[PDB]
């Protein structure tokens, strides 16, 4: 977690999660953010593609909304939605 990477100027470490056990989303902190092993983006350089791989803690939520017995930290996908959220969205897999 400790290399830095980025696509260019993004609005900032955060993300929109959708948790679809908790069904909700909330904007959590990006820990760490881990390339596309082939980087899709076609000369776009804007921002990166749906799949890319992110770490983070669900738990830092702050909502307490099923015990904390969700606390653990776990990988989630962006997915960009501009159109829909306008902001970069993020999924958990579960």
């Amino acid at each position: 977690y400790e290399r830095f990477i980025r696509p260019m100027g993004l609005r900032y470490k955060k993300a929109n999660v959708t948790h679809p056990t908790l069904n909700v989303t909330v904007q959590l902190p990006i820990l760490s953010v881990k390339k596309n092993p082939s980087n899709p983006l076609y000369t776009q350089l804007g921002v990166l593609t749906k799949g890319t791989i992110i770490e983070v803690n669900v738990s830092d939520l702050g909502i307490v909304t099923a015990s904390g017995k969700i606390a653990w930290g776990r990988y989630a996908q962006i997915t960009n939605n501009p159109e829909n959220d306008g902001c970069v969205n993020a999924v958990l897999l579960v």
